[PDB]
C-alpha cells in the first residue's frame, strides 16, 4: 500500500512505512 | 503502488512518488 | 511485493528491495 502524503520521505521496514529521518 | 524507475538508483517513497534517494543523503 | 520482514530498512532500487543502511 502507498505511504502516508506528507511531505516527508519513507522506507520500508518490519512491513511498513518507516520515516527516512529517523536513519539519517 | 507501481515500480520505481529501474536505472541504477535507490529511490525512497515520499507525496505518493518516488524520490531519489541521494537527494536526502 | 513486500520488503524483507527482518528488523531493517529498504530502499527500492533495480526492481529490487536494498537495504538502506548500505547507503549510509
Ligand atoms: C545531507 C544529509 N545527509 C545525512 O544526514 C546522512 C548521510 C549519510 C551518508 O551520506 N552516508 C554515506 C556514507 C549518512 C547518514 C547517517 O548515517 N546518519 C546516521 C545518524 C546521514
Amino acid at each position: 500500500p502507498e505511504a502516508p502524503r506528507d511531505g516527508q520521505a519513507y522506507v520500508r521496514k518490519d512491513g511498513e512505512w518507516v520515516l527516512l529521518s529517523t536513519f539519517l
